[PDB]
């Protein structure tokens, strides 16, 4: 297997919920753990974007993304906001890459500056203090300078910053390819194995 | 009539090509009148994820984008790379507002150091330095920090970066309509009429 | 008409909930629209600094505060701390310029780091990535160096940093002349009609 | 006896003549020596905002000072702007804490910046060498950066950036009740009795 | 009227007399109201480098130059330089662009340290400090790194850096047409009309 | 296999064409696939330095290469100064490490500042964004502050600056052992093997 | 002879071309070895702003400028552009001084980051390595914060920003005067004999 | 004579012995006086590295080098690392340059944080505050991000950071060779004459 077993897979309140949703039933289909958490305002931008009725309380929310992506038994956890015995709020936890996808500015400013008010941004805290993956997916326009302060803090600190914007590059022709994109650069950088984005110029000799 | 009368439209090499060729649409249908300015790595980026074959030298580009938007005479005027006695290249011109859509990382970086080694380069730094606006679509990811150090400079002295990154919170069926989102909150930056993207909360009362 | 029509009004929970009251009152008597914010400290600071007995529901502070003003049916919004679809929360929205008026230290650093917590932070740092006015009215003392960084850091991004300091220079006879110096100085730097403070030196020709 | 035996007390050309002439009355009533300084600018703001009759020359100014504050004989020292043999020109002088009330945005500079061009900014550099107390209390609005960054700069070196921003949380009843809550919190700053301000939950058990 | 209706223009002393009492000529001919301030060493830069025979005191001094423009009565002001009563020096006044031309480099310093210590620095300490215009224009060569980093931290604050560096793009034929294009450079900068400099490009259509 | 399977060589011109040369044949002889890069001034200090008569189309150069290293049928991979359809050029390519030797100090720049302007430069920025291998091996002196302030913004990012600077401490008998020093540095940085470097100190036990 | 024997002259693409052949014609007066260097943009500002038909290539370019100044032979030496085997590009050519006359903003960017893409721009990256004389004379209004930073890093560098902003206090009688003045303070800087800008205050005894 | 008289040569413990022996002979034949220092780690390195069997104590190691390089009487001086007495110690010394050749990462350290914890570090530090030369030859690889920012720092200064990093520019035949274009470079940085490395271009006319 290449690339991590477990990922911490935290969706918080940016608009992009269907990237949240993709990248977690890739990450089920290649066999791969997740912790999955879910801000309050994540939850309200799923229910605005999408048609999934996501469940509220972790137990069933557990249940109800199993049966959307398939998942075998245990393969998703869930964790609410304040579930400080879960495994991504401490470091002495086992070795997990995390995902923030989409990234809120707001979560973005609190792992910038170390809140730690809540399991999602603690986790993030702690990635960055283990030296473990950390992957933000931020989804606003125009970034402001207090967004890309943030932004070039974590980079610089070796998060991956990886902004929401698609490339045109493989003649999309629905959301869904413009969706894809973004997920196989997530797959990517964490080193796991996708089909939707080629290799470029992999065919290219001189 | 609300918003500039002239805008600098510059297109480099960043994926994206969609966006420019829309927002180009838009200004015309605003009676705007625009100057068209594209980088030769733009030039393959437009051929290659596009369908428009558009011609290489500017006599013939300003024919065909005229033809492609149904402006007016006159209503789109295109320069070469190197012509400096066109009216972007200096800062006694007449004001426009600027728009870099995609901006290529390159374009940042250049426009970042003020290295002016084009004139969609020089016309960003005359921009600049007249305060008039400069509104820049990156479309990249991950974004380095080399990136983000250059778009936080950018931002500092005003320029608004806004990056290609579509919201998904009006229910978007296509391509197109995610397109729009972007091109609708560059016309919303530069203050002009646009009718694709709804006044948020403009009904809510309480 | 001179100046914004629509204002966004934050109070915050700082000492000087009369500044807040008072320049709504102004706003109103402009013919302003008036999106109302207000946090639960700053509802604390009301019910100890002042005789207002204001609802704590939106909806019943709504009414409350147009007999209170003499409004117009609609002219003053309440939207509560939450409300993620009011107008405010994003920047597809229609313009307005924003006042946080008191500003507490702790809305004061949310604004400077970006945590968009609530509805009222959310919607300033809207106002700083979409470039639209924003004043912030401080009360405290002394001003640590926390404070003075963070209002230097978004100072230095054009917001406009007006602490609650009254001047005396025009014979003030009452805690009211007081709270009208500040009020004026307000509405001066949003650039509406206000008659309470002279225009210095304006008969001074020589 | 809590808190300094001698003070200098600065008065500089801000807004807020009333603030100075109510400390130096505390000083004077809690048997502190002062050394009374005052710009040529603060002499015109008591002019312009008072009905004070404050002679110019140091000599009278003394004699005035000593009948309206009702204090003994020597108790006031008044010394002129540019007399650099008075104590607070040398830090082989006996210490003093020192005061700037009001502080105008002009003197906030010069101290920032060392200019050291009269007795006042001189005083307060030796101040800072000695590392003997210095508050400022600054009256303007809005702070501009330019003002922002000098009151950082004083107040990381240890220097109370006191704003003349009264709070209205103890039900002030006149002009004179504001000036007091500012007077009050300078004495609590210097550590000298006071009885303007009660203790804030001093009775709150739980 | 396109621009402002009131200019604080200041001279203080860096050589380029010709190019202030020029922008004066050409803000009375566009019938602005202009508030004219002048520093003691301006005067003799003045008396140095043209005929011009400036009276010392401002009564006379705004007879002469009243004169010497074809003013109207009270089209021009003129103030001294410790005039605090004067508009310029309070931000409660009626908003006005200011340029400094020429600006000193110990002028320059000033307004970037905020030394206030004239109606001229108070004057541009207002302007930075309500974000009105301002616009310098030194006259000094070389540039020191202590002229640059003045001239950048008010850039960095919104001050626009003018120097006087005339083009030599539309065939100058006297000393007059080399200050005509700093002068236009300036109308420009404050949005006011000019016909001295033409608008590069302006017939350029590909 | 130890190390990476692709490696993007870039040679700049810098002095040192040696270097890049014996490189390329190491990492030939330990059949790693190659993607090899040279800019018009490298080709210059190659045509200056060496007796290697390399071809200039890429085409020809690559069977140039290939005969000159015995390298397998595609082993060697080389790709124009434009090829922007090249794999270096996009993240979404298969993970290559990237070795600059020589790195000229201009293109040490264009890697910190991200100018992107060619495909060497443009490869290095998708190693930076994409978290590989980034090694440039500068050949300058002095180091000016210039190069020294690139070298630190780009080490600080995590890229390898391994200048030309070869060590003694084998008791070289040739020019060849001198270069095969540095050349086995930067195989111990990939982590590929060699043998012409031994490991210091291996056999010391105490 | 004073000063340096031999000036690199590299004349680029701002306006004030008859500052570079002012300052060319004065050094072979002097009787001083010129290596000139001119940039592609600075051919055109040359045949837009003057009447000299200069010719392009550098072997007809050398025999015009030396019958233009009247030269001896071999004492104007002229480079073109990716010339490396020219003096100019390495440090261990002989020592030179060197200005460049006008400076473009984007001469001035490339020196500032060390860019290095054509002989101009090298030989100034040498210049500042080998810690020999780099005189920078940029003409540009308004100078941009992009500007000004590029400015003060070669200023601290200890390169000289002298700008093309001529004094007019030896009473100016035309162009050619104010051309002087500024061709005149380059040779004080250079250490050159001049006699065209007297000796400020040389007879002034008290 | 150009150039210094007398040169304080110090020996530190990188790699390159041959360069500071080499370094010291041409010294001796260009008739200068030296000043010679070594730390024990360097003496380290000679032995590891070279044949030269150099005596510890100053006494011997002063005859040594004096029939080494064939030295007049006195013209080569050795002071140990402690001597405090000798003239490299103190500023009031007559004035030398200098040059540490190697210069380990350690000394670099020292001199960028002024340790100044024997002769060799503290005599660096007295060339700083004289302003006297210094040249520090660094041999290492990779530069770690510590070196390079003690590098930027005593370049900031003034100090020369001259790597040992020959160029192979002129056909390199031998070790010596090498060796010979940094000794070389060295003498060409104090203004020494020198015949082993050619002047760049000299007979390059156009
Ligand atoms: C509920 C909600 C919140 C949006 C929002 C919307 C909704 C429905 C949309 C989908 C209609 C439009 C855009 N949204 C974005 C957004 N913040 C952001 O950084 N990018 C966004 O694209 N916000 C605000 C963000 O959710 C708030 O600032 C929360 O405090 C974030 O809290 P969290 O980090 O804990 O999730
Ligand atoms: C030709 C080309 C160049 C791409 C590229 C592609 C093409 C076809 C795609 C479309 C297949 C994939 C992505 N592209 C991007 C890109 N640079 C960038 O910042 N964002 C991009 O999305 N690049 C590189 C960029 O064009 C180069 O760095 C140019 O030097 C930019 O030059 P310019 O600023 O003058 O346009
Ligand atoms: C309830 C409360 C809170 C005061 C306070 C008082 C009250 C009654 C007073 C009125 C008696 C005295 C002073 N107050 C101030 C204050 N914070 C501040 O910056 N300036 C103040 O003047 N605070 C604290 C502030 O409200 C808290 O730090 C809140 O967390 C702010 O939260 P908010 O930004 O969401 O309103
Ligand atoms: C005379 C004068 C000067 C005012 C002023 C007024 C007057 C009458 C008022 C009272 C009508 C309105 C406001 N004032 C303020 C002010 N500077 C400042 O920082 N805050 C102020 O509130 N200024 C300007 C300030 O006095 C000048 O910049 C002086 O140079 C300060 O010099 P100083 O520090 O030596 O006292
Ligand atoms: C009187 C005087 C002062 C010159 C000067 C001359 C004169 C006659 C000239 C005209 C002969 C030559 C050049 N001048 C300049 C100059 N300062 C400057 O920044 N640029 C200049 O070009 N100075 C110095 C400047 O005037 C002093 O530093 C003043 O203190 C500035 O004070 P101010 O800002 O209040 O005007
Ligand atoms: C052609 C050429 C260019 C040399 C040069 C020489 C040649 C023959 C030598 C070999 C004779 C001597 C030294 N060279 C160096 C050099 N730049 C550098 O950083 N280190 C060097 O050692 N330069 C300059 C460098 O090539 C230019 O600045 C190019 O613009 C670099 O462009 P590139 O990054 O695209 O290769
Ligand atoms: C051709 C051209 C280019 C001007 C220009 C004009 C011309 C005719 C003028 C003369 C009509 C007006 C002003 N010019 C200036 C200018 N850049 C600058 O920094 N200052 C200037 O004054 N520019 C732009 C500058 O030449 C471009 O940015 C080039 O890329 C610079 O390239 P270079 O550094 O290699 O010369
Ligand atoms: C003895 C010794 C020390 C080497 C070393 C070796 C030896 C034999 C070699 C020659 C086998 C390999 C490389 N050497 C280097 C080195 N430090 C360094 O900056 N560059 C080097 O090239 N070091 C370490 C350096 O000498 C130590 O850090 C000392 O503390 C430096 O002390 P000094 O500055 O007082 O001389
Ligand atoms: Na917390
Ligand atoms: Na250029
Ligand atoms: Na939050
Ligand atoms: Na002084
Ligand atoms: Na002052
Ligand atoms: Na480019
Ligand atoms: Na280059
Ligand atoms: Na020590």
């Amino acid at each position: 297997m290449s690339g991590p077993e477990r990922i911490t897979l935290a969706m918080t309140g940016a608009s992009g919920a269907q990237y949240g949703l993709r990248l977690l039933d890739c990450l089920v289909q290649e066999e791969r753990e997740v912790h999955f958490l879910i801000s309050k305002a994540a939850q309200l931008v799923m229910a605005t974007e999408t048609d999934v009725a996501l469940p509220a309380k972790p137990q069933a929310m557990q249940a109800f993304l199993t049966e959307y992506c398939g998942a075998a038994a245990g393969q998703i956890r869930v964790f609410g906001q304040n579930d400080w015995m879960a495994p991504p709020a401490s470091g002495s936890s086992a070795p997990n890459a995390m995902v923030i996808c989409p990234c809120s500015t707001g979560t973005l400013s609190a792992v910038a500056t170390g809140a730690c008010n809540n399991l999602i941004e603690r986790a993030a805290d702690v990635a960055l203090k283990e030296r473990r993956p950390l992957v933000l997916v931020p989804r606003e326009a125009p970034f402001s300078s207090i967004h890309l302060e943030n932004m070039l803090k974590l980079s610089n600190l070796g998060a991956v910053i990886l902004p929401a914007a698609p490339g045109f590059y493989h003649q999309p022709q629905s959301v869904e390819d413009l969706v894809d994109h973004v997920v196989a650069r997530i797959l990517n950088t964490l080193g796991i194995p996708q089909d939707m984005l080629p290799r470029w110029g992999e065919q290219h000799l001189v």
